[PDB]
DNA sequence: GTCGTTCGCTACAGGCGTCGGTCTGC
DNA sequence: GCAGACCGACGACTGTAGCGAACGAC
């Protein structure tokens, strides 16, 4: 069976989230949006893990189910170096034993759904190893918490220990993270780590199995690329449209070159700010080789189609209209990838036309796109003649 | 025209380093 | 005067009350 999954969210308990983000809600939100499995996300909170044995009712010892929706042990952690890390647990019993056993090395892990472990990345794998638990560098691209905003290679982060993944994030795709030669090693993730139960938030990327059943095993089994099971897809947001793609301010948001960069040594000068270093200009300075292995899944790249209603209405993306426009292109089909990619431009037509030239536009790439960074969003922006066109000339 | 209905922009929140400025002891 | 210690503020880690203001069936 093939199954979509979101493996990083944050519940209520952690910061800059939503109070709407618990169990049952994003359990409607992920079933009315086409997501078959959601990774649980802050598992080390021990309120939580109440919640959920709460609001779900359990498959076997590792994997629960809720509204219709399979749900696995996760948890993002950050590193005494401030570096994201996710992990996934195999059963509640390591949950339990990787909490008691770092409750010495922190003091929020009782409070905050992330927690602050003040202990090293090659101490967390090698920890997370003994239990077996899946670890990896969490949006290791970001110039705030990641792994190569601190360390220069998986190495010299990890040392003696192993990992079992590594997310791309969004400002990021699977090419320009497989230019490094050591990450060909590595399998990737496309997850989100959305705080808001929003469409254009919850699952705005997500990694397509194909596995036999719904369990932690069988996931497994899909990552390490065994018995059958494997990770057939990565469905992304385009990396021009993340947050810090581009080497940018962090006040004024305004976009500059790595050269400009390193000349005004990071000083913003029409602001006064720091300018952050976006993933594109850190993957071409640890660019290692300009090869890729072929058993690389596909990445791809999708547009939320909250934004592209949005941007079609002419209205904001949390307005009344949109919403409205998005919940009736979900009822008559399927999910968000399927009328971004799969389903053909005539049929969309029957919905809405203006909706399906865009969606037109995005697959033949003729999207005009603005790249963001440092802490803004990237831009879309359809060309006036693709508008004032029909469907017939269109291609 | 009318008065509920909805939009879009601004402010602010709640809990571990980095970056300047300032004090201290020499 | 100055190296080093001490201090405060600032923001990721985004989401949303909320509030004039434009709107849209009567
Ligand atoms: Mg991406
Ligand atoms: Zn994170
Ligand atoms: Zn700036």
């Amino acid at each position: 069976m093939i199954v979509d999954g979101d493996l990083h969210i944050h519940s209520h308990y952690s910061k800059a989230v939503s109070k709407l983000m618990t169990f049952p809600i994003i359990a409607e939100n992920a079933k009315l949006k086409g997501l078959n499995l959601v990774g649980t996300g802050d598992s080390l909170n021990p309120h939580w893990e109440k919640e959920l044995l709460k609001h779900s009712k359990p498959i076997d010892d590792g994997t629960f189910e809720v509204n219709g929706v399979k749900f696995i042990l996760t948890c993002e952690v950050e590193d005494k170096r401030r570096v994201h890390h996710l992990l996934i647990f195999p059963t509640l019993s390591q949950v339990r034993e990787f909490r008691e056993k770092v409750k010495i090395y922190s003091t929020n892990i009782e409070s905050e759904g992330r927690p602050n472990l003040n202990l090293t990345a090659e101490e967390i794998a090698e920890m997370a190893n003994e239990l077996d638990i899946l670890i990896g560098p969490a949006h290791a691209f970001t110039p705030w918490t990641s792994l190569y905003k601190e360390y220069d290679s998986l190495k010299d982060a990890y040392g003696d220990a192993k990992i079992d993944f590594l997310e791309l994030g969004l400002s990021a795709d699977s090419d320009m993270a497989d230019m490094i030669k050591a990450h060909h090693s590595i399998p990737y993730l496309s997850n989100s780590n959305a705080h808001s139960p929003n469409p254009h938030r919850l699952g705005r990327e997500f990694n397509r199995f194909e596995v036999k059943d719904v369990t932690f095993e069988e996931i497994r089994k899909a990552i390490k690329g065994v018995g059958g099971r494997k990770i057939m897809l990565n469905a992304g947001l385009d990396p021009r449209l993340g947050k810090y793609h581009l080497t940018a301010c962090s006040r004024c948001y305004t976009k500059y070159t790595l050269q400009d960069a390193v000349s005004l040594s990071w000083k913003c000068p029409k602001c006064g700010g720091i300018i952050k270093k976006g993933v594109r200009d850190r993957i071409l300075e640890l660019a290692d080789t300009s090869e890729k292995p072929k058993d690389r899944p596909p990445y791809v790249r999708l547009a939320p189609l909250a934004e592209i209603i949005a941007m079609v209405l002419g209205k904001g993306i949390e307005s009344k209209a949109v919403k409205l426009l998005w919940n009736r292109f979900l009822r008559e089909f399927g999910s968000e990838i399927r009328v971004l990619i799969d389903l053909p431009i005539e049929s969309i037509a029957s919905v809405h036309e203006g909706v399906a030239k865009a969606i037109w536009a995005y697959r033949n790439n003729k999207l005009i796109i603005v790249p963001g960074g440092g802490g803004k969003y990237g831009e879309i922006r359809i060309p006036e003649e693709i508008l004032k066109a029909k469907i017939e000339d269109l291609n």
